């Protein structure tokens, strides 16, 4: 079995293995880099996603979010304030200020041990889930709007055609922008590309171990589990890494830098934050290993989860049981 302790692979395509998607996640998954649940991918020297970010100051935020923790350092939710629209442009000076930007550190662990100890204290504001694509037209390689929709994935795989669509989402993050806890809506795959600024520290436990984690946080965020018996869906749980090894939870951490794609595999718990003003981009996608995680995935029926219009259509082939419920849920 290849990579037995699931251990965060790290490729190198050359150009030519960059051109066919689909290939070279099959590729990586040969290798095992699907136990781990993260794996990060280096672009060939000669790719770009884009000529320039010189002029993308213009893009609204329609909806920034400050993200307002409660709890204690290692052990905490977050809730998610609406504020006032603003630029990309106003969203930069604003994370740059003497009030949100990076304090000064030595190196990627200093500043990650100041995020444990601190984040609670602070409330930053994340551009979030913003429908688009800073990939030029142009760039015919690992272009996150031009990949095969899960739609597309689905009815080859299972001869049934859906409705639904399949676009890419652009992150704005400041430093302590936080992602909680979670797998990915019906245990899809993402990839995420770190298009400029600075780091993004993961979180992640190996899809084989994911339960490990679930009943940990039934008994972290007791009122919350009793609520729901997917919580984890709402997307509002953190639980730091000194938390995970107390408690025994398998899992890994590494830091992607701008320049630097990351894929998430089916079922792999995963969490972060960010280092100081960013701009990511990211999008779900499906293989045909993904079709029995999906058949199998939780679901949050309580009301607080609420996601897109092409969830419908996931829930309603691969688990009619679940149908009925789910969608009362959506309503
Ligand atoms: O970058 C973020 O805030 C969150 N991204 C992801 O959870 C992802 O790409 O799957
Ligand atoms: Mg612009
Ligand atoms: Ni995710
Ligand atoms: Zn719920």
């Amino acid at each position: 079995a290849q990579n037995p302790n699931c251990n965060i692979m790290i490729f190198h395509p050359t150009k030519e293995e960059f051109n066919d998607f689909d290939k070279y996640i099959a590729y990586m998954e040969s290798q095992g880099a699907h136990r781990a649940g993260l794996a990060k991918i280096i672009p060939p020297k000669e790719w770009k996603a884009r000529e320039t970010y010189d002029n993308i100051s213009e893009i609204l935020i329609a909806t920034p979010l400050q993200q307002v923790a409660s709890g204690r350092a290692g052990v905490f939710t977050q809730y998610h304030k609406k504020k006032k629209a603003m630029t990309v442009g106003e969203y930069r000076h604003l994370a740059n200020s003497k009030k949100y930007q990076t304090p000064p550190h030595q190196n990627f662990e200093d500043l990650e041990r100041k995020y444990w100890k601190n984040r609670i204290y602070n409330s930053p504001i994340y551009g979030a889930d913003i429908s688009g694509s800073l990939f030029d037209e142009n760039t015919k390689q690992w272009n996150l709007g031009h990949l095969g929709t899960i739609q597309d994935l689905l009815e080859k795989e299972c001869g049934v055609v859906i409705e639904g669509v399949n676009t890419p989402y652009l992150y704005f993050g400041m430093w302590k922008t936080t992602f909680a806890w979670h797998t990915e809506d019906m245990d899809l795959y993402s990839i995420n590309y770190l298009h400029l600024g600075e780091p993004k520290t993961w979180y992640v436990v190996p899809p084989e171990h994911g339960q490990r984690l679930e009943r940990l946080a039934r008994e972290l965020f007791p009122g919350s589990s009793r609520g729901c018996g997917a919580f984890l869906r709402h997307k509002v749980a953190l639980i730091s890494p000194t938390v995970l090894k107390e408690n025994g939870i398998p899992f890994n951490r590494i830091t992607q830098e701008a320049g630097e794609f990351m894929v998430t595999f089916p079922y792999g718990y995963h969490a972060g934050f960010n280092h100081g003003f960013n701009c990511a981009e990211a999008i779900n996608f499906a293989t045909p290993r993904w079709i029995d995680y999906g058949k199998m995935a939780s679901q949050c029926s309580c009301g607080e989860a609420r996601v897109t219009f092409s969830m419908d259509a996931f829930v309603r082939i691969l688990q009619p049981e679940r149908y009925d419920l789910w969608k009362r849920g959506q309503d």
